[PDB]
Parts: C-alpha cells; structure tokens; sequence
C-alpha cells in the first residue's frame, strides 16, 4: 500500500461538500478505526461522540460560534464529525473493565496472565494517577495518538477530513453532558469529501526540513 | 485496504534484529514523522532515529530499572523513534513555522502571509499566555504524530510499538533535551517481529463500541 502517497496528499480540508455523504460501509469502517487504535496498556481511555444527523453536528457547531465561526460550516457541512473525548480520571472500574475484556476476547491462558496483565497496567496508571497525579494528561495524550492514526486511516480510506482545535470545547463539554459521564471533549473531527471551492486540497504541502527536525544516530 | 492493516498490526514484542529496513523504507519513515499534520502546523517537535548499535545503545540507557523488560526491543529493532516535543512555544519557532510555508509557496501575497501568522499566535498565546499550558498542547500533537506514524509504517508491512516504560529523565539527559528546548514522550522501534513473539497471533482486544461510541 502507498501510505507514503497518502501522507502526501491528505490535507486539512477546509470546505466540505455538504451533498456528500459517507457510504454505509464507510461509515463502519470509521467506527472501527477509532475503536482498533492502539493505547498505552491498551488503557482505551476514550469515548466518541460520531455526529452524523442534522442535529447532531449544529449541537457540535454550537462548540464554534463567534470566536471560532470560521470552523463552524466545517462541523455543519461535513458527511460525518467525530468529537474524540479523554476520561478526566483512571478510575478502578475502568481498569477492571479492560483486563476483562482481554479475557472475554481470548489473550488470557490462565488466571496468572490475567493477573499478570493487570498488575503491568495498574502500575502504570498508579504511576500516573497517585504519584504523577498526571492521568488527565497521558489519557488526553492516548487521544491524540487515537486522532493521528483516524486522520491517515480515513485519508487511506479516500475521504477528506480536518481536525479541529478551534472551538470552545467547555461549551462542548456542557452541551453533551461529558462531566457527569466521566469525559472531556479535546478534537473534532469532520469527516467527508472537500468542496469544488477548497483550493486548500492542491496548495503546496508545508513542513520544516528534516535537516532541522530529525536527528540521525 | 486501511481497516486490514488496523487490524493486523499489533505491539510488537520481541524484533528480529537481523530484519533491516531497506534504505527506501528508511526515507519513508523520516517522510511519514515530517509529514504528520499538527495544530495550527505548528510543528511542535523532534526524532531522534537510532539505526546503529551505538545509537540504540543511547536510547536503551533509559530501559533500566524498572523498564529493563523494553530494552531488548530498541536494540533489535532495525530503526527506533525518539519522538520529543517543545517545551515552549517560542516566538522564534512560530516565525520559523510561518517562513517556511511562505518558502513552500502557501502564500499569494504578503497580507495572506500575515493573517497565517496571525491566526497562529492567536492560538499559541491561548495556551503560552491563558491557559498556561503549551507544554502539554504541543505534547498532544506529539502524540498525533505517533499515531500517524504508527499507523502508516503498518502499511508499509513494518512492525513497531509504542514506548511508553522507559525513564525519559534518563532519556532527556543521554540527549541533552532540556537545555535545547525539548523533552522525549515515547520511543517507537521499527522492524520485523521475531518468530518468537506469538503477540502476533493472539486476538486483537477493545471495548465494545456500545460503550465508546454515541451515534447522534
Ligand atoms: C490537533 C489539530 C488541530 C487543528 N485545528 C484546526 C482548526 O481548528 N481548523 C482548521 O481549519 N485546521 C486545523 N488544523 C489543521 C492544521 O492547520 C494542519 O494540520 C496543518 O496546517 C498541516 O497541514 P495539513 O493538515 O494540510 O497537512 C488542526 C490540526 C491539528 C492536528
Ligand atoms: C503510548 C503507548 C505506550 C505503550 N507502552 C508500551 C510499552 O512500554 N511496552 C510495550 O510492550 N507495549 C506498550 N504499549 C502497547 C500497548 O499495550 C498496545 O498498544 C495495546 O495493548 C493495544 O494492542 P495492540 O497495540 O497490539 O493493537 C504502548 C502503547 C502505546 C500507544
């Protein structure tokens, strides 16, 4: 596969074609890719909120009024806008709710493995949440990871898409209840195919050098 | 056939060490760490790629202690990734950011060039001026960028894993990060897996999407 081509010509979309929408089969597959994302200790510490209704992406675009209008006819224009949330806190039930999925789904020869497995991700987030008190961050960080590999996955999959930072994610937060539940809202993601009006789609594609950003040893 | 490779790759634990990349492969995974997207372009970031037994020699420095179980994997995997974020937003970095797209031709005219600039430092004062927090907004586009990179050497038919357990302190010190401006989040080895990891072999394992996924 030419992922190295498809690096090359992804783009952060920046009209969408409001008349095109994902496939069925697209639309699963994207649904897979944010759930078979790898994790730290395979923590999965995530939940997503896939936006595909009328309704449902105004309440996302609700994120992007004034401050951040210009990225509101993303959210609204897109076929599909995936909000990635982050669990505020590692609590025990979560945990416990990973390990035994593990075993629901084969990884486990005996109860030491299992033992074993969720000994090696309590220390890690005992790390995180007791001694670092960080675990709002490195669950936040397993989003983005989640993010980076959703952009090339649809990219791969033909579809256009840009992620966004610009909206007022505490109005997010309120408008689909994530505190209570346990989440807080970091990137949208519209998901769909670019506009005939999107020049963005053919404009050169801008990094620094390699000479300044890599360090070969 | 993006969902196929999603589902067979998997963390990688033990390489064959006698499984190089091949020289292309090797300017594939630099273009694949260059070319991830990141807020605003920012760019937030540095890689050190370790390929010989020297180097990876550094990076295992960090696999002591408590994390000795990860160090047999940064030295037999062909190439391993130091993926290393700012620790400041910099208005010199910011310029350098917006020179270089102005470079790259994204840019009709001086005006266009100077509402980029704009709209950038907007959302780097946020998080260096508000919310005090552009350590960890540039960690988080680190951590894009792994995603990114972890996904795409899968399609290249690579394996690799994500590091998390190893002393970065350690690993910041062997590289003299802090006094540069950076700080290392994870490792990433990159290579073939031994015959001997059956990780290869078991089942993939997540949550049901009835648990992380609301449709509306
Ligand atoms: C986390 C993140 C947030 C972003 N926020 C926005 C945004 O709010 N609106 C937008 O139009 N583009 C946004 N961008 C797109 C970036 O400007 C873009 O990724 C960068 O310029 C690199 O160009 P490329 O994505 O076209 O390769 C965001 C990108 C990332 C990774
Ligand atoms: C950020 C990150 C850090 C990880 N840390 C380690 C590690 O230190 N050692 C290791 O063997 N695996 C590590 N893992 C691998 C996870 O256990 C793995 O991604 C998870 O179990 C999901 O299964 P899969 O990657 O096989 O699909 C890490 C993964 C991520 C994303």
């Amino acid at each position: 596969m030419d992922i190295v081509s498809v690096a090359l010509k992804r783009y952060s979309t920046k009209a969408f074609d409001a008349t095109k929408k994902l496939t069925a089969g697209e639309a699963e597959q994207l649904k897979t890719l944010l759930q078979y994302s790898p994790s730290s200790t395979n923590s999965q510490p995530w939940h997503f909120i896939v936006a595909s209704t009328d309704e449902g992406k105004a309440r996302v675009a609700k994120a992007a009024s004034g401050t951040y209008v210009f990225n509101e006819r993303k959210i609204l224009d897109a076929s599909h806008v995936v909000v990635f949330c982050a669990k505020t806190a590692m609590d025990d039930a979560w945990l416990q709710r990973v390990v035994d999925q593990e075993e629901a789904d084969g990884r486990f020869a005996t109860p030491d493995a299992k033992a074993a497995n969720h000994k090696g991700r309590t220390f890690f987030a005992d790390m995180h949440r007791k001694e670092l008190k960080d675990d709002d961050q490195w669950m936040a960080k397993q989003v983005y990871l989640n993010v980076g590999n959703f952009l090339l996955g649809v990219a791969a999959m033909g579809l256009d898409a840009v992620p966004i930072e610009g909206v007022d994610f505490a109005i997010l937060d309120e408008e689909f209840d994530l505190k209570a539940q346990g989440y807080t809202s970091l990137v949208v993601v519209p998901v769909g195919h670019h506009s005939a009006e999107d020049f963005n789609a053919t404009l050169p594609k801008s990094r620094l050098p390699q000479s300044t950003t890599i360090t070969e040893i």
